Order: structure tokens, then C-alpha cells, then sequence
């Protein structure tokens, strides 16, 4: 059923101008000004944006971290996103030793199977390099379109792989064209940092920070792009926090390596201090890298701004700071990592960034949409507002001033990372493949509707 | 009168997708697929690509290097650039001392008129920086679009101008919204050892390359960035050759700063080698910077690839090899510099970056059309296919496999840098404003056509 | 009994000058010109030159690698040094997990106890951070003058230590005053390579350093130096190879940060080549790390002339080419790795070093035996001649050419890495503790004469 | 006549022992300990260290800074440094283009002729590189031991040389033997920024420091370096004093350079603060290039520690607060640079570097002495204590604490930079070549008893 999006600005990774959208197949059938065609429902966007649909690279929905699980499931996490004008998300699918990836590729299916209310695809979680594994791979890159493979090298004998199997991925990756993505942090010295913090008695959420210092996040980060030098492949560090990490990721790039680096907004606008805040709120903003001393900040900015960081992940893992944070009272470790994010993370960029003087309005797009699609194999289908590309628009607007309040928020959790934040500029209508998923900042999409992303070989 | 040009693959600096473009007043009306309205001559761009026009930021037209003057004028130049895919360029309006800048604006603005096929512009050369030039600096910004000045570092006694003209002219220019560009190379060096080679004997053309070694542009390159951090404005370095220059500019990125970097065809495919290139023969290369050895190539690319270096420009400076070159003979120095090159520009990147696996379709665009236009305020109206943007297309067909030959070229010079190069890829039909200027690789524009362009602050 | 060496040319790590050194308490009693004392053997040393007897910090003598050990022990391979013109050594005394630390020490005092000619002292090997371990420790400097602890971040599943391991280690170290000395090599990776190296075939000697290549000794560096940076301790790199290598320690040095980097002659001298010259004959030079491509020579000659690396150590452990090395033949990881140097160390850097141009007679001394004493706690006991230091001296000839030969060389081993190779300058008599071990070019010592040596806290 | 200074402890640039020193032909005759001899004078030591007397290659004695001349002369100069620890300096001969440069040496031999009482040499200026000077300058190496060529890289149209001539000078250096000195600051920037300073009305003597910003001092010692890399030659950057600086003399070093740093106490102790302290006291401080912020004394101290930074000089350079200082009231620009240090130098770094945990009692001898024999050929016959050097000691007493003060100084200055600050440490007894020149704190010498000194071509 046709649709025309008039009045609106555009705006793309790289271009600003005004027109209307004749939305067709559920794809964008053309564009111009003045658009008509009987039998359209014709929407009106005056005074807004029209943004490509947001792209969150880092989620983890129906994750499991400890004897509990996320708040935010497939279902909830799907809409929230969907509210925060994030209309495609890549979840990483977790893998155990021994056990064949195609079991658990479709525990994950089924995990989003008929929940999803905006498409997705999958991350496939790498523990070892196995004959098995290596015959797995290159089907589970044909069937299932899942062709980035992710590295914890931090989490000790929970995710850690060795710099062995680090290496060997890097081979097999470049071989079947596939990128791999990682978690940079030094796992077996956080390890002794963590257990003599603990025998010290400093068990408050602080030391989930301190047990963790950047110099480990920049170390770590260097081995990834030393390898992925020897190894001639691709990398993408994920959720880069330190200036430390920045820095060996600007000079990767310098000498011509494929490399690229992925920051969250929590590591943008928040800092250590909120670990201190108070009693045990701290608990809220515990998750891994932590966050570090308000001066990274700039660092991280500049780097979006010149390009040595290129897209902008959630790293979403929700548990709400009653029954799940709470899990760690007398011992940090034991606070399950992660922070409600999918829903702001477009917002605050536009909002912190753009409105602010870092970041340009295209630029905004890129990093929130764009870069990402085209890293992870969906441009054109995703990614862009251009004849073809799939209808995944968001209708957004630039000036309405609002406070982030878990009040409003459309998470599961029972609190939000930004509370009380003031923020400038607020997806008002987010439709996905022509048919809205949000209109008027109300929800009127279906879960199901969201389909399965089979993903490029790092290729067209 | 509209136009319809169907069939074609569009691609942008983001996009690459296949739909028409239906061109109104000398602009993109609207792009979708199967478009129709009677009277539009409907173009056929079947197995075509469908570029934004390709934009030239460093032309010397009917510029003087010596008792001679240019090859190719105004004229001849932009047919030249027309048929290589470029339509719009940005020469260089040279300044002379104690003579009021508006006067060298209006004999530019003489050379170009009524003789360009195809849009220009121009930057503002500086060699001197008085309490009458900075009184005139702001005119030149509002009347005049000219908001990009350039300083040589090098020519001592004809261009050359000291750290202090530069560092003002960087504040002047962060102050007045303009662009610095700069021409890195430690003159006060080359000087003496271009001195001594002579009394020494060695005036072959080689010695123009030996006597400018790539450590005197790299330390230029360093100076330029290090004021303009003083400065705290912005730089763009022309024409990068050796990879000192490019270390340089990619620090200065890294650290935030404002600094952007061009090259040249030239510089990306031939080598210090060609002249060498007997008898006299060598004296067809000569042009500053000297072309490097082979290896830097490498360099050049790869910063192409991942950033370093963000712009290609030509640096066209035409001489017949017959007349004009020989006016130094037993004496390098006295060869004019500047090459042929205003009309492979865009093919060469085409089939040695995209087609041989550098770059990508994008990338392309963006370093030949898209960032230019932006970096010197052009956008939207030139540098990419969007509804409003002018019609400045350029319908490229990507497997025409050619050898470029003077026997071909449409420059007025006697000789082409590339001789016996093999292409693959060639503009097939150019047109600018919604008008053709090449159809069917025949010229059927008009010189005066092209107009004047006053462009952007710098801003939107 | 009184002695006086007169007529010979005094070198220290500063001074060059003629004079006569009367020994006294096994001590220099006094230097200057003319001296006299009735009863004192007066030793001429006409046209030779006076070093501080050599220092070889890096030893390997009745160490066990395999279900062998090396052919050398305490005796012969203190005799060889001795020959060398090297008169104390520090060998690895090597720990085993959960087992005392005081347990090995003793161990080693037994294999040294009667059988050393020259003085001697031990590193400790920690494999382990353990609370009995923490105790020891501070026990393990002050009785027993052990105050370097060492840490193999290679060899898996046979010396490795995490980095928690070695952080850890670091800080005691810090703390206790104690020099932190690192193999820098990835193990993990170098292993997985191993592995499958073997599983493809590739057995020969050679593919003992292809499956070890210097981005992993790099890497290695560099974590040593940057958990080094973040303990804020000292740090004491091994046997450094690579260019990659000598990078990260000069980066280190740079910022301040307390790094040290030692080199042995095989690595400035020998190449990668010899592991595939041929038959078997390679395995006579495996060991690690691997040799390198000839190129990095330089690198380390350069590191070592301008201060990047400021020792020099032998890394002897040998092994006939005969049993030993056999051991692994359809299989390089089953061949011993180490070499027969302690005898020619010092030899080969004069040679190579000072008489073709590298080094000065002065850096020579100070890279063979002064730096090397300060560094480990010996000054000024051991490592110059002055009034008051132990009487290790070494009467060398700077003139007389010669050939490396096992046909000659004083080591227990079948063969010499250095065989064939011409060599200028050679220890004429080598005295320890003003007696003679070695006395024109032939054997006095008597095993059981050289003595164990407490060293200083990494202080005074 | 003989002379036995007993029961002190030696400490040169590499040992520190207990022995008396035999002083025979104002030479050291001998060394060991109960030293005897029938009429010797005798002097005891006892609870004093024994240093090679100091040497200040960093000194402006007769020189003329405006209408007026430095308030102490080469008499006051040498007695003040001889109380100060120093006995060996090396002055500044200044040079007049056009006129032959052995005017010039021979203006200065007059300068110093009998009022020296202590040795001296000098460094010859160079501000253009004229047929005559190349004519000269071999002269000037064999006759005169001026082996050690200065040249200003800022102080427009008074000293300042364009890098041509810099070039040159290298490469006439390199060839010569010669070790090229420079003032690294640039002096075309400072220049505008001084005008304009000026023409806003900014005339106190703080914005003589604003006027020249660090950045300046990093980008021309990084030309200084570049340069004599393409030269290949030996460069010895004087007062090295932001941390940009030392960063340029690091990377330089790390290619293996030849490149050398230098710094002075009031860049280690003072700073930027002292220009503002108030009324006109500010002038106090104004000398080139300008005390920086605080913390870049940090980065100098590192620089000392790890060897980045290797000698110490004065930049002795004094002028009266009261008449000369205030020429300069209303126009800091006419206030004359320089500062009274000559007589501190070698306390303070004793005082500030080895008592307080930089630096070494060892490495403060090398700074100080040692290093600078070496790099300026005067070793062995200055900057050591051993037999055959010149008897150039001091008896200095490591714990006397005391206060600097103007009160107190022995140069003929009105004031003293360090007014009021405590130190630790005092020289005693001072004496060149055998004679005393200062005897228990008290001034013993003779103007005149200095003598000239030839030096080393850069070679033994
Ligand atoms: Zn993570
Ligand atoms: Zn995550
Ligand atoms: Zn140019
Ligand atoms: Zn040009
Ligand atoms: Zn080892
Ligand atoms: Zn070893
Ligand atoms: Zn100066
Ligand atoms: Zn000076």
C-alpha cells in the first residue's frame, strides 16, 4: 500500500535537501518534490528529518549473563530501539566449546523468531577454532547471512579466547571474507586486579573500574591490530573507551590496515564518577570496558569527528538495578555488566553531537547508519534513503527539548543510564520497510513483523 | 527543456543503485525508476554508470610561468576537463605585491570569461598579507565567492612567502571563514641546492627531482600543520607526494587538527624514473613537487584508501614538450613546471584505484567530486546526484578498455604524461546544468557556456 | 701476592689511558705510571689493551631442556667464558610450580658449588604468583643476593606466565627492589603456528623461525613494556631480535619509562639463512627467538650505538649437533633450542663492533661489562678497573686475526655457530680477583675458584 | 710542584670510589689510596666528593646584547663559575656578515687574554655561508681550535640564518668535522607575533614569553633535525625548553641521528609564573626561548634521566636589573635576554637532580662534565678524573645546605634568578690544572691564569 513522506529534509550520509518519498514495495520508489499518486496515505514531515532507519551493531537482547537474564528480551528490545528511531539491529549470537554453531545460530532464531518488531541479523560468537568450527564457517556464511564472527579477549574463562585463537580467526575470516570484531580488553590481568581487589575488601561498584584501567583497553586493543597486521585481515574493536584504545586504532589505520573502531554513547556522555554515585547506585552504570575519567571524552569526540573512530554501537544489556544489579551487593564481579542503551543512542548523538557542534548532520547519519550497513554487508538494502533501499525511515525532530527519563522510556528495565538528561531533537514517526513501527511517538507496530537479515560477504 | 536519463546505475559518494534521473531547470527534478513526460528526450544510459561531475580544486589555466604562458587556456582546458569527466574547476588567481587583490580577481575573471565550457571558480593566491589585503580579504569573501586563499611555501623570489605571512593568513582565515591552502616545500633549500646542481653542472631534467628531495616537503608539510594548530584554523595541503608529507598530514589529523590532503594522478602512477627518460625526453615530467620513487606510490594510495589523503586534483599546467618545455635546456630550472592532466584525472583514479581493487565506487566519487565540492564549498549544488543538486553529470562507461594518447587527448599541449597508458573506464556523454557539453564522446557545448561560482564561507 | 700489569692500554666504560695497575687484596690497589714494588710478578701488557673483566648476564650452564641437558656445565662453560675474556656470569636459576622457591636456588648453588673458575650469580625463573611465593621473595634478596626475577612470556605449557603473572610480578618487583627481565615472544600464537606447521609437514630447522615471526616478539615487547608502564616498575628485555622489537623498547625509553634492552652476537651477526643451510645442519642454529632476516642487523647495530639496547648477553646453551640437537628431527620443536656463545661474546662485538666502525672502544665496555654490572647490582665490585674493584681484568690483543673454529673454541660442545668466521682482537690473559684464569692463552684456573656473588638491591 | 688531595670520594661519569689523587705536572699523576710524597701539600677531602671539574659550553661573557654588554666580562665570568664548580667554558664568538671571520676570533681571544681564571674555548658564528667563510672555516679548524660551529634560527635581522644556510653549514660541518650548534626558535613567526604583541599595547615582560609560544621552539628544532638528516651531519640543539622540543631531539635519535640536546637550570627549576611577578620584576627572567609552564620541567628532567636531553649548560648572559633590564620598560622587545647562571648551574643540578632522586651521582658528572668534553673534543684532557687528564677538580661538599642569594653570588649582577632558593650541596675547593683557583670558599686565582683552548675535530 503506496506511501509519500512530504515536506521533509533529508538528510543522508551525505545529502541535505528537501523532497517528498513515494514509498512503494516497501521500498523507496522515488524521490522529487511535489509527489502525488492517488491512494497514498500521504504523510506529512514539515519542520522534520527524514533519516535512514538507525543501525545498532552491538546488541545483546535475549543474553543470559549469570543465573539471570536480560530484562529487555527480542520483543521489548525490538520496540524500544524502534522508538529510539533504530529500525535494524545485529545481536550477538553466543557460542559454547565443543557444542556446534549451528545449535546455537538457531537458539538465537528462536530467541527472535516472531518477537522482532524491526529487522536483524546475527554476530556468531567465537570461543575456538575447531575442524569442526572450520567446516561450520564458510555454511554459516552461505546459509545464515552471518559474516562478522566476534573475540572476547577479556572475560576470563567465560568468553576469553587465547591470542591462538584470536589469530587463527583472523586467517580464517580474511579466507571467507568475513570481519571480525572484538572485545579489547587485557582478560588475564583484569583477572589478578580483580581477585586482589575482592581480598582487599573493595567489593563497591567502583572497583569494577578501577579493577580495570584503560592502559588494559589500549594494550589489548594494540595485540588485535598487531595480529590483524600479520594476519592480513579485517578488525572492528567494538566499544572503544579510552583514549589509550583510540590511539592504537589511529595508528592501525595510518599504516593502511583495515581497522576500524566503534564507540557507545554511555562511554561519550557518562564517566567513572557515576560509579562512586552512591549507597549502590553505582551498580547501574557497571559494564565492560567502564567507564573512565570525564577527559577520554574529548578524545573519543575528535576521533568521530576526523575519523579515527566510524560507527556508534548500544552495547545494550539490559538488567533492571532491583532484582538483577542487586545480584552483586557485597562483590562487584558479580554485578551483571551492562546498560540500557538501545533506545537513546541515535538521540543523544544528534542531541550531544550534532546540535552541539561535533559531528555534522551527515556525518550523524553516517556513524548511526550508514557506515554500519556498509560494514556489516546490508547496504543498500539498509543503511540509505535511495530509490531501492529498503523504506526504513525515521521521521525525526530536531527541535523539541525533552528529558530522558526511565519515566518514558520504552525499555524493560527499571531504570535508565541517562535519567534526568536533557536532550535536544526526538524520533516522531520510525517506519521499517514502508509500514510504521512508531507514528506520532506511539507504537503501532506488530512483533513478527521484523525479518531476518541473511548478511554480505564484506562484499557489494 | 527536461531530460530523462534512464537505465543508468547511479552512484554516488554513498549510493550505488539504478534508477532515472529526470533533469528540470538545469537540476535533479526527481530520480526513481521507469520516469516519463512527454518532451524529454529521454537519454539511454543502459551498462552506464551515472557520476556526479567530477570537480577539479587545483587548475592553472591561462596562468604564466615564465615569458610563456599556459598551453591551454580557459578554453581549451575546460573542453579538455569536460571530456574527462570533470565539470566544474577551481583555478588559481595569481597575486603580485602591493598590487590590489581585486585587480588580479578581475584579470582572472577576464581569462575564464565567456571562453569556460563548464562551471569555475577561484582561490585567491597570497604572497603578502597588508593592512590593505586584510581590509580586502572580507570583500573578497562576500563579493566574490572566493573563500579559499593559497600560500607557496617554496619558489623563493616569485610565490614564496615566510612562516609569518602563512600563520597570518591562517588566522586571517579561521577569522574570515576561508580555507588556507598551501604549496609544501622548503623553498629556502631547494633554492640552494638547485644553485649548486647548476654550478656543478647538472642541469638535466632529473636534477629538477634530485634537487627537491621529499624530506624538504615533508618538513614544509610539518610547518604548515604545526602553525595551522598554532593557528587553530584549517589547512589543505596540495598535491601530497612523498610519504613524509603524508605522515605529517595523518599525524595532524590524529591529533584532531583541521588539515586535509590532495593528490595527483601523476604522483600516483608515474615515478622519478620518467625523467630520466633521455635525451630530453624528461623534461614532459617536470612539475613540483618532483615526481618520487616508485614506493611511495604505495603510500599515496593507501592514505586514499583509508583517509589520509582525501581529495584528487590534477595540477594542470599545460606546456608544449616542443616550444615552451626546451626553454630549458641546459638548464632544468628553466623548464617550465606543470603537466597535461586536467583530462585523465578522473579516468586514471577510475581504472587504477576502483577497477584494480583500490578505492572503492565510492570512495571514488568522493575523492574526484563529493568531498571536494564540500571541503570548498560547492555542496549541494555540485559534487553529487540529489534532487536540487545542478544536473553536472557524467555518464561513464566502465569497461571501454583505451590507451591514453596525445593522438587523443583534447588538450592544446603536444604531449600527454600518460602516453601508451592503458585505461579501462571512459566518460561516454558529460553534461553540466542539465545540458550537454560531450554526447557520445563528441563536444557539443559552447565556451561561455560554464559560469562563475561564488562559493560557501567554509559553511553550508 | 702483589701483581702489576704495566705497559698496557686502560679501557673502561669512559677512560682510555696508559698505566700500570698494581693488584692487591685481589683488588686494584692503585693506578698510575712506573709503578714498583719489590715482589710483585710484574705482568706485562705492552701493545694490549686493560678491560674490566666481561660480564654475560644471560647463562644457560647445567640447565635441562629436554631428556637432555646442555653439554656445557658449570666448569667447562666457565672456562670458556673465562677463555672469552668474560669473568662472571648470571645463570637462570629455573623454578617449578608449587614448589619452594629456596628449593631450585639450592639447587643451582649445588650445580655451580666448586665447579665455577670465575664469579657467578643467579636470576630466579617465576613461573608463579603465589602467597608462599610473595613470602619468599623478600627473603630470596636478602639471603641470596638475588635481586632479578625473570618471566618467559613464551614457551607454553613450559615457562609462560600470564600477564597476570607477570603484572604481579612487576610490582613485587617494584616494590621489593628487584629488575623484572621479560623473554619477549607470543606464546599462544607462536604455538598454534607450531602446531600447524607440523600438521602440514613442515618439520626442517627453518620452520622454527617462520613459525615464530618478529611481529610476535614485537607484540610481546610491548606488552612487557606497557604493563611495566602501568606497575611503574623496571623492566629488563632479553635477547632482543627484531626491528619491531627495538621499537617498542625505544618507545618506552623515550617516555621516560624505565625499559632496558639486551642483544646477543648470533642476532647481530648471523641470519635467518643458516637455519636452511642444509641436510640438517640448520638445527645448529635454532633457538629463540629465531634468527632474523639479515636487514635487522643493522637496526639493533644502530640500537645499540645510539642507546635503544645498551647490553649485550650471550644466551649460551649448548647442545652437540650430534645427540642433542638429532633429538628433533623429523620434528624442529623436539631440537634444543640454544647455542654454544658463551665463549666468543665478547670477541665478536669488538671485532664486528669497535674495529669496523659500530660501537666505541668505550661503548664496547660499557655494552660488555659495565652497564651490565650497574644494571644487575655488581658495581663496582665487578664491571670497570678502578681503585677498589675486584681485580677482573683482560689483557686483550686488538691485532691479532684469527678464525672461530670448534676446532679451537674452549666449550664443551661439537661445534660453534661462528665457525669459519674471521675475527679481529682475542684475550690474551684473563685474570679474576687478581688471579690468573687464563694466562697467555692457556688455562691456569681451577674449578671451584670463582665464587657466588649476593647482587645489589637495584640500588647502590 | 706536588699536590695529594686525600680521603675524598671520586665520583666521575661512571665510578664513584674512595682514593687520593696525585697531582703532579697540573695533571693527575696518580690515584690509590695512603698516597705519600715527601713535599705535596696535602689536601684533605675528607666528607666531599672529588668532580672533573665542570664545563659550560653555554656561555655569552663580553658579549654586547644592545647599546649596552653583558655586566660580567670574561673575568667576573670565570671567577663566578669557578666558585660555581666550573672550570672549563666555551663561549660564544659572534659573527658580522661581510666581514672575516677571524676578526671576529681574534675580537674575542682579546675579550678573554689574561682575565680568564679558568680555560676557555669558543664556538664561531655563522649567519651566512659566503665563498670567503668556506676559505676560512678549515683554517679556523686547524688554527684555533673552533671546531664547533653556532647558528640562530630566530632574533630576526640580528642573528637569524634561513635554513639554506643552516643546510649548508651542516653539510660544510659534516665535511669539515665540525658539530653544528642552533637556536632552535622560529624567528619569523615570533617576529609577527612580538609586532603585533607591540602594536595591541602588550608590552610587560611576560608576553615576551606569550610571544613566543613552545610550538615555535618544536617546529625549528625539528627543521634543525630534518635538515641534518638530508645533510647527514651532527647537530647539538642548545637550551632545549618545552617538552615539543625534546620530542623532536627524541625521534631523531631514535633514527639514529646524530642529534643532541641540551637545557639550562632556569628551564629545570623556574618557569613561565616569574614573568608576571610584578611591577617591572619580570624582566628579570626575560631571556630566550622563555621559561614555559611548570610542568614541562617534568619532560626535561625525564629527558636527563633517560639520555633524550644529554648535557647542561648556563646560558650565562647577565645584565643588571637596573640599568640594563629596564631599558627595556614600556617595550619588552628592548628588555635584554638573558639571565646570570653561570655560577649555579652545576649546584642546582646536584642539588635538584641527584639529591632529590633525577639524575645519578654518576649521570650529574656526565651532565655537567663529561658528556660536554666529549661532544665538544676536550676529552680526555677536561672532563674526567684520571691520570693524564688536567687536574681540573672539585672538592665539593654534598650536604652544606644553604640559600642562593644575589647577597652571596660572585658574578657582578645586581640580582640572581634563584634568589632565596634553597640548596643542598656546595663546591669548597675548585682547581684548574693542578692550581687552586677557589680554596675553602674562598677565591684564590688569578685573572689571566685561564688559558685558550684548541679542540678536538669532533674526533678523538
Ligand atoms: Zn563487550
Ligand atoms: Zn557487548
Ligand atoms: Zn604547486
Ligand atoms: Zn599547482
Ligand atoms: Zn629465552
Ligand atoms: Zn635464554
Ligand atoms: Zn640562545
Ligand atoms: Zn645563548
Amino acid at each position: 500500500m503506496t506511501k509519500i513522506i512530504k515536506n521533509g529534509t533529508i538528510v543522508t550520509a551525505t545529502d541535505t535537501y528537501e523532497a517528498h518519498l513515494l514509498i512503494k514495495d516497501g521500498k523507496i520508489a522515488m524521490i522529487g518534490q511535489n509527489l502525488e499518486e492517488k491512494g497514498a496515505e500521504v504523510i506529512d514531515a514539515k519542520g522534520c528529518y527524514v533519516f535512514p532507519g538507525g543501525i545498532d551493531p552491538h546488541t545483546h537482547l535475549d543474553m543470559p549473563l549469570g543465573g539471570t537474564v536480560t530484562k529487555d528480551d527480542f520483543e521489548s528490545g525490538t520496540i524500544a530501539a524502534a522508538f529510539g528511531g533504530t529500525t535494524t539491529i545485529i545481536d550477538f549470537c553466543l557460542t559454547n566449546k565443543g557444542e556446534p554453531l549451528k545449535k546455537a545460530i538457531e537458539t538465537w532464531h528462536n530467541k527472535a523468531n516472531g518477537k522482532a518488531v524491526i529487522d536483524y541479523g546475527f554476530h556468531l560468537m567465537i570461543s575456538e577454532i575447531t575442524d569442526d568450527v572450520l567446516e561450520e564457517l564458510p555454511k554459516v556464511l552461505e546459509e545464515e547471512g552471518i559474516t562478522s564472527l566476534k573475540v572476547f579477549m577479556a572475560y576470563k574463562n567465560v568468553f576469553q579466547a587465547d591470542d591462538g585463537t584470536l589469530y587463527c580467526t583472523l586467517l580464517a575470516a580474511k579466507e571467507l571474507g568475513a570481519l571480525v570484531m572484538v572485545h579489547a580488553e587485557n582478560g588475564d590481568v583484569i583477572d589478578y586486579l580483580t581477585k586482589k581487589a575482592l581480598a582487599d575488601g573493595n567489593t563497591d561498584p567502583i572497583y569494577h573500574a578501577l579493577t580495570r584501567p584503560p592502559e588494559l583497553e589500549g594494550e589489548a586493543t594494540g595485540r588485535a591490530c598487531q595480529l590483524t597486521e600479520l594476519a592480513g585481515s579485517q578488525l572492528y574493536v567494538v566499544h572503544v573507551t579510552c583514549a589509550q584504545a583510540v590511539e592504537k586504532i589511529a595508528e592501525a589505520r595510518n599504516k593502511g590496515l583495515d581497522v576500524w573502531g566503534e564507540t557507545c554513547p554511555q562511554y561519550l556522555v557518562l564517566d567513572q564518577s557515576y560509579l562512586e554515585k552512591p549507597n549502590f547506585e553505582g551498580a547501574k552504570y557497571v559494564w565492560s570496558p567502564p567507564l573512565r575519567e570525564k577527559w577520554h571524552q574529548e578524545v573519543l569526540w575528535n576521533a568521530l569527528k576526523n575519523g579515527q573512530l566510524q560507527t556508534l554501537g548500544s552495547d545494550q544489556c539490559s538488567f533492571d538495578f532491583k532484582g538483577q544489579k542487586e545480584l552483586g551487593r557485597g562483590d562487584f564481579t558479580k554485578i551483571p555488566n551492562g546498560g540500557p542503551i538501545i533506545e537513546d543512542r541515535v538521540s543523544i548523538l544528534f542531541s550531544e553531537g550534532v546540535k552541539k557542534g561535533r559531528i555534522t548532520l551527515n556525518q550523524f547519519v553516517d556513524i548511526v547508519s550508514t557506515r554500519i550497513a556498509k560494514l556489516f554487508g546490508l547496504f543498500p538494502k539498509k543503511g540509505t534513503i535511495v530509490v531501492g533501499s529498503d523504506a526504513d525511515l525515521v521521521i525525526f525532530d530536531p527541535n523539541i527539548e525533552r528529558v530522558i527519563s526511565a519515566e518514558t522510556h520504552h525499555m524493560a528495565v527499571d531504570y535508565n543510564a541517562f535519567e534526568g538528561m536533557k536532550v535536544t531533537g526526538e524520533p516522531v514517526s520510525v517506519l521499517c520497510r514502508g509500514e510504521f513501527v512508531v507514528r506520532d511517538k506511539q507504537f503501532v507496530g506488530k512483533p513478527g513483523y521484523g525479518q531476518y537479515l541473511k548478511r554480505a560477504k564484506y562484499g557489494t
